[PDB]
């Protein structure tokens, strides 16, 4: 049932709702959300794609956007800036209630610009302020260029959301630029304590591209093994004595946030990625399918931590199959900047 929610929250796990749309503020359900146990919101481009050709309200926003001289990306930005500032003001007492801990909404740059520093920089800075909401996170693809943003962007003082991590070894590069932006700011007498940033660690897609070719004993099993072992390096690097300095100062750590968490293999139960991940200091981000189905017949239990002698022996066969977790998690990687830049140029072209 609904406490559920509040029993995750107890293990230490913020659940935030993996949509977002006009209607899903304007009518009401996403304070009411907010109140029932959901923590935040996050968005992308594919979600904005089928938000936008599916809900009623957008039809006058856009003929109105029509009568102006504005690009499809404006008007694309305007429609979806909009949608995140109304989402932001709902969760705002959410966010302020925690010091500033929760409550967030998300809003991803363009991916034309995955590979591009700079230009990363100059369009989180812009739509950070274009936002003009303390809750507001940016999200950044954690390629190596997306990397270098971050570092930039914390070193400003921005939240940021960085997606489409795959792999453990470029997840801690991202611990480490954080750590880099975060010692920037203290030396130069700065505040930190309210730059909150999340590493959303995708899970479905790990096992959609291997399972198929998999033996039995491990189908289903290595998207789980690998965000295990992730939080475990997760635990490692925050609690050494490098980091722990900065959290002394003010720093928040990092936290691992789950994100592709829908099955997509009907095979696995449909709660299968939302039960086994629940650990301390970690946000899920669930479809509202998946939501509704955890609310039904999940269960709250700490799951991340258990077994992570099996998780390690997992990831070992694997290795010992061939698979390469890290050139894995490239493609993934790029396989999904492709379908995330294919989704934008959907939704842009009824905008022109």
């Amino acid at each position: 049932g609904m406490t559920i929610l509040s029993d995750v929250k107890a293990l230490g796990q913020q659940i935030w709702l993996d949509n977002l749309s006009r209607s899903l503020v304007q009518s009401g359900e996403l304070a009411q959300m907010l109140k029932q146990g959901v923590c935040g919101v996050t968005s992308n481009p594919a979600i904005f794609q089928k938000a936008f050709a599916g809900d009623a309200l957008y039809a006058d926003e856009v003929a109105a956007l029509k009568r102006q001289n504005l690009s499809p990306k404006q008007r694309y930005e305007t429609m979806a800036v909009a949608d995140v500032r109304a989402a932001c003001d709902v969760c705002l007492a959410e966010h302020e209630s925690t010091g500033g801990k929760t409550g967030f909404v998300s809003l991803e740059v363009s991916p034309e610009l995955a590979k591009d520093a700079q230009g990363t920089v100059e369009e989180a800075r812009r739509l950070h302020a274009a936002i003009a909401r303390k809750n507001a996170m940016i999200k950044v693809p954690a390629t190596d260029a997306g990397i270098d943003a971050l570092e930039t962007l914390v070193s400003d003082g921005i939240s940021v959301n960085l997606t489409l991590l795959f792999s453990r070894a470029q997840t801690l590069k991202a611990y480490a630029a954080y750590a880099r932006g975060i010692a920037k700011r203290l030396a130069a007498g700065q505040s930190v304590a309210h730059i909150q940033v999340v590493a959303s660690f995708f899970i479905s897609r790990v096992d959609s591209a291997l399972d198929a070719t998999l033996p039995d004993r491990l189908k289903g099993k290595t998207a789980i093994a690998l965000a295990k072992a992730a939080y475990q390096d997760w635990e490692q690097y925050f609690t050494a004595p490098e980091f722990a300095a900065l959290e002394a100062q003010g720093a928040n750590r990092v936290q691992l946030l789950w994100a592709s968490t829908g099955v997509k293999n009907p095979a696995y139960p449909d709660t299968l990625y939302v039960d086994s991940l629940i650990g301390v200091h970690t946000v899920n981000t669930v479809p509202d399918a998946t939501l509704k189905a955890f609310i039904d017949h999940g269960t709250a239990k700490a799951t991340l931590t258990e077994s992570a002698d099996e998780a390690r022996a997992r990831l070992a066969e694997i290795a010992a199959l061939g698979i390469d977790v890290e050139t894995l998690a490239a493609r993934l990687q790029e396989d999904g900047l492709k379908q995330f830049e294919e989704a934008f140029e959907k939704l842009l072209a009824p905008l022109v």
